[PDB]
């Protein structure tokens, strides 16, 4: 009960970076949302670890696309933006 939202809100964005059925629309809002939504108990810092764990092995991390999520999805948060994302460099 912590890394559920994770997906509920960014499924289309992780799909996007590993090469699946995203980011279309649901990602940008899911994203803008998450930036502003994952501010309950620090969620994105929890998310980080969830990301890290799948990332761990994943499919085709197109980090360029990932680092392009924010620019593409008007969510302007510095959010670390990296393969094995560290929770300590998020905002
Ligand atoms: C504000 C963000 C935007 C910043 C600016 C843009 C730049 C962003 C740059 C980084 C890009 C990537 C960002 C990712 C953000 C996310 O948080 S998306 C998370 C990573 N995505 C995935 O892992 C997608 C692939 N999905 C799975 O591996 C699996 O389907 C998941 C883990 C999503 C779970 O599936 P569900 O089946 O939907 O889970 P369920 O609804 O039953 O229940 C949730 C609960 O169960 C755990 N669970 C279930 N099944 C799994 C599997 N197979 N593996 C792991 N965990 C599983 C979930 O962890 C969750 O745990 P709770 O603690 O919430 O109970």
């Amino acid at each position: 009960l912590n890394c559920g939202q994770v997906d509920s809100k960014m499924k289309p964005c992780l799909t996007y970076v590993q090469g699946g059925p995203g980011p279309s629309g649901e990602c940008c809002n899911g994203v803008r949302d998450l930036h502003n939504q994952a501010q309950s108990s620090g969620d994105r810092q929890t998310v980080c670890n969830c990301l890290k764990g799948i990332a761990r092995g994943i499919h085709n991390l197109n980090l360029n696309n990932a680092a392009s999520i924010p620019s593409k999805c008007n969510v302007n948060v510095p959010y670390t933006i990296s393969p094995d994302i560290d929770c300590s460099r998020i905002y």
